[PDB]
């Protein structure tokens, strides 16, 4: 039951935070189930691989052909306005993607929002810690 639905990149903000045309309207979409490292915040500041997550998410997204979004069962925005979605580059998930590069950690996860979790971790988070990558090294 979840599908995907076709959005056009406006731009990537972060590694997990990218502005996309959905429906004709623009909105701010936020990776479901994902972290990547603070750029932004003060209250943070730039997090160690941060900029490499950011860097990973703008190729991937400015070198798409197609970039389609799949919301999840819940809700699909948060309390920012920012939709809450899977986000697939020419059919590669962005959010399992970081993940695998240990550029991002599972993290968020609110059910029933939850429906790749246990791929993302068990099989993409798990495979990226044993490989010691990136924020797992
Ligand atoms: C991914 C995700 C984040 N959020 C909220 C939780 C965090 O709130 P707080 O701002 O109150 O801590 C914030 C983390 O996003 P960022 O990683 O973009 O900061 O976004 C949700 O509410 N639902 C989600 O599914
Ligand atoms: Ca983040």
């Amino acid at each position: 039951k979840l599908h995907k639905e076709p959005a056009t990149l406006i731009k990537a903000i972060d590694g997990d935070t990218v502005k996309l045309m959905y429906k004709g309207q623009p909105m701010t979409f936020r990776l479901l189930l994902v972290d990547t490292p603070e750029t932004k915040h003060p209250k943070k500041g730039v997090e160690k691989y941060g900029p490499e997550a950011s860097a990973f998410t703008k190729k991937m997204v400015e070198n798409a052909k197609k970039i389609e979004v799949e919301f999840d069962k819940g809700q699909r925005t948060d309390k920012y306005g920012r939709g809450l979605a899977y986000i697939y580059a020419d059919g590669k998930m962005v959010n399992e993607a970081l993940v695998r590069q240990g550029l991002a950690k599972v993290a968020y996860v609110y059910k029933p929002n939850n429906t790749h979790e246990q791929h993302l971790r068990g099989k993409s988070e798990a495979q990226a810690k044993k490989e010691k990558l990136n924020i797992w090294s």
